[PDB]
Order: C-alpha cells, then structure tokens, then sequence
C-alpha cells in the first residue's frame, strides 16, 4: 500500500483515539469463536474484522487509501450489530466508539495526498 495524508490521519488521531477507548477491548483482537463456544460465528460473520488487524495493516501500510481503512472500521462494526442480540451492552459499546470514528473522521484531511516528496 502507501502512506497518505488521510491514512496517517485515521491511524495517529482515530486509532489513538479509539484503540484507547473504555469500549476497546472486545474489538483489539480478533473473535476466537473456537474459545468462545460459538460456531455460529463464522457461519454468519463472513468477514471478520478488528482494531488489532486494522492497527498492523496501518502499521506496515497495507491500504492504499483511508476508504479501504474506513471499510475495515465499518465492517468490525457492522459484524457486531448483525450478530449480537439489539439489547446486548456490546452493541451499545460499538454505537459509542462508532459515533466517535464519525466525529474523528469528519476532521480528517479533505484530499488525499500520498505522504511523498520524490526527486524527479
Ligand atoms: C463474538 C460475539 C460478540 C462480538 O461481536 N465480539 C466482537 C466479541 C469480542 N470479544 C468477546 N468476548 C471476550 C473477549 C475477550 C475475552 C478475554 O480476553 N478473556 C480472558 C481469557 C483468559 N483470562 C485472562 C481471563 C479472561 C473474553 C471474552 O468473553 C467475555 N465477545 C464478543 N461478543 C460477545 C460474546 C459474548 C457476548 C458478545
């Protein structure tokens, strides 16, 4: 991938921000749903996903544009509400570190410029 202005931006200030989070720790690893007892899970989960994988692909510059990170963040959300019961507090954990990746992307760079200063 590369390092642009708008990844570096959702890995220093929302991954800061969210990886910190009293909310954070269902979403650090991935599901182990072999410990859990749920094999359900990957039956209905088709693409798991979580801050750990996210934080290492930004790490060693896997995505080559904050959409592709946006997508990782939306779907680690999405698999908990489509797999959790509506009344479970994770759902509501989600919904409280979804609202500030919302609030935290708004602020993001406007255009995407690939961190580079290159000699012709
Ligand atoms: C997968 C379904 C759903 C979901 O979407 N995600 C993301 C999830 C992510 N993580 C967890 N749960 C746990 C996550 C980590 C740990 C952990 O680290 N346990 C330690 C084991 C060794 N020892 C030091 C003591 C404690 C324990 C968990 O069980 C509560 N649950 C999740 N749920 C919940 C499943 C039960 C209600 C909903």
């Amino acid at each position: 991938g590369r390092v642009t202005n708008q990844l570096q931006y959702l890995h220093k200030v929302v991954m800061k921000a969210l990886w910190k989070h009293q909310f954070a720790w269902p979403f650090r690893q991935p599901v182990d749903a072999v410990k859990l007892g749920l094999p359900d899970y990957h039956k209905i989960i088709k693409q798991p996903m979580d801050m750990g994988t996210i934080k290492r692909r930004l790490e060693n510059n896997y995505y080559w544009a904050a959409s592709e990170c946006m997508q990782d963040f939306n779907t680690m959300f999405t698999n908990c509400y489509i797999y959790n019961k509506p009344t479970d507090d994770i759902v509501l954990m989600a919904q409280t570190l979804e609202k500030i990746f919302l609030q935290k992307v708004a602020s993001m760079p406007q255009e995407e410029q690939e961190l580079v200063v290159t000699i012709p």
